[PDB]
């Protein structure tokens, strides 16, 4: 039952893969493909060096438990995982397999005011997997257009979740890498959780509304004020519990500012979007509306359906606090690969 594989150049690189994949192109490297096997159009990604450090190693062992974790319409998951390797001392390459969805937002709505029914039901699909991946308590944290594959039907999936990698010079000055980011942790204002997510669906929900970045930042100081002039400065229980003391002593600084007028702000739109911003744009995390009290929103009543919003089993994530080997990391993936069941 160790399918034949067939080797080909694609993306500078050998990709061997088994014969189900068929019509390899470009587009890790990825790879779309049509699997004979199910009869559905794949994303086939080839993971570049997954074993070369500690810290890669690590990262292809998260990424591998993630993406097997998710079952959900919402979330990327895994179709197949498979490498071309006969043990675990030649076993060397993975390759992950999923849905091709073939666009990211992006691709879609960039500088474009869309419908409200467009937008009720891009966003309920987000808040949708959103509940699925936090019911697991994992957090999302780089949530925005392009992490959200989108089909030709309006479908999407939220990829790249629980990955916690970005440099500095990638989150520095005018760029949509971080302009979707909750204040406390664009400045590391405290330990954060999984309410950072819900800040990045509104920035992406107003998006979709006005057809403009709501918070274009030119840099980390520059969108803290563009963020605190339309939410108000820090009240005295905010600033308690952001545990920076440099962070704290930063913001007390500014000239207290009151939240704005949603509905002067975001003019002509839905008053129930408008309501559902102002419950997802709050400063204190504690606050902010989950994805689970989303979802019951008015907003969302043409899609709501409280019988088809599953949530997650548990996830394990011991892991991350272990300090592992190279080959121990390894080990512990090529184990995830052989486990591997095929969904119905
Ligand atoms: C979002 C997108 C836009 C254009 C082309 C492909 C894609 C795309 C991917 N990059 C990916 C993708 O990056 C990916 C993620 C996890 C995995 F196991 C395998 C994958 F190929 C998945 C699906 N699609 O449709």
């Amino acid at each position: 039952e160790r399918p034949t594989f067939y080797r080909q150049e694609l993306n500078k690189t050998i990709w061997e893969v088994p014969e189900r994949y068929q019509n390899l192109s470009p587009v890790g490297s990825v790879c779309a493909a049509f699997d004979t096997k199910t009869g559905l159009r794949v994303a086939v990604k080839k993971l570049s060096r997954p074993f070369q450090s500690i810290i890669h190693a690590k990262r292809t062992y998260r990424e591998l438990r993630l993406l097997k974790h998710m079952k959900h319409e919402n979330v990327i998951g895994l179709l197949d995982v498979f490498t071309p390797a006969r043990s675990l001392e030649e076993f060397n390459d993975v390759y992950l397999v999923t849905h091709l969805m073939g666009a990211d937002l992006n691709n879609i709505v960039k500088c474009q005011k869309l419908t409200d029914d467009h937008v009720q039901f891009l966003i309920y699909q987000i808040l949708r997997g959103l509940k699925y991946i936090h019911s697991a308590d994992i957090i999302h944290r780089d949530l925005k257009p392009s992490n959200l594959a989108v089909n030709e039907d309006c479908e999407l999936k939220i990829l790249d979740f629980g990955l916690a990698r970005h440099t500095d010079d990638e989150m520095t000055g005018y760029v949509a890498t971080r302009w979707y980011r909750a204040p406390e942790i664009m400045l590391n204002w405290m330990h954060y959780n999984q309410t950072v997510d819900i800040w990045s669906v509104g920035c992406i929900m107003a998006e979709l509304l006005t057809g403009r970045t709501l918070f274009p930042g030119t840099d980390h100081i520059d969108q803290l004020k563009l963020i605190l002039r339309l939410v108000g400065t820090p009240g005295a229980e905010l600033l308690k519990k952001i545990s920076s003391e440099s962070a704290r002593n930063y913001i007390q600084s500014l000239t207290q500012m009151p939240k704005m007028n949603f509905a002067n702000v975001f003019i002509g739109a839905n008053p129930l979007a408008v309501d559902l911003l102002e419950k997802m744009l709050v400063l204190d995390s504690d606050k902010r509306i989950t994805a689970a009290q989303a979802l019951a929103h008015a907003y969302f009543a043409q899609y709501h359906d409280p019988d088809d919003e599953p949530v997650a089993d548990p996830y394990d994530q011991s892991f991350e606090s272990r300090d592992l080997l190279i080959d121990e990391w390894k080990s512990l993936t090529y184990d995830e690969v052989i486990s591997f069941v095929p969904p119905p």
